[PDB]
DNA sequence: CGTACCCCTATAGGGGTACG
DNA sequence: CGTACCCCTATAGGGGTACG
């Protein structure tokens, strides 16, 4: 399980999801679509093989990251 | 916001959250129905002020609550 | 309090295609 | 890659009643 493996987009989304942020506000956090950040959002679960954005944000917290 | 304020049943369902389990798992994990540990859920965030369970597990991890 | 439902809506997620 | 949608099911959440 290595962050360097997500493209700079997906770390960025990640970020925001360890924040806590739900993915309509990470949109406007982003300026994007909220469809486009559920995208980046299936990749970096699939990538990252984790079952949830909470499995990513205590991932984040545990490992410090970020 | 202080943890004290929640119940014992209501901290063991936000500890397991931290550990970024979903509500079905918690469930098993302390052998009651689904339906009883979204009870828990929604009474914790309330009392809590937190709008969702990741914003829950970020917290209890950036305050070290646990 | 903790248990376990009911009702409903909101949010998340996993597959796909498409195109600068 | 990043964008933005399509499809769908799954999960989450907020209100309620009930009862030992």
């Amino acid at each position: 399980r290595d962050v360097n493996q997500l493209t700079p987009r997906e770390r960025d989304i990640l970020k925001l999801i360890a924040q806590g942020l739900p993915n309509k506000m990470i949109a406007r956090r982003l300026d994007i679509t909220e469809s486009t950040v559920k995208v980046h959002v299936k990749h970096m679960l699939k990538k990252m093989k984790l079952k949830s954005r909470v499995e990513a944000a205590v991932w984040v917290h545990q490992e410090r990251i970020f």
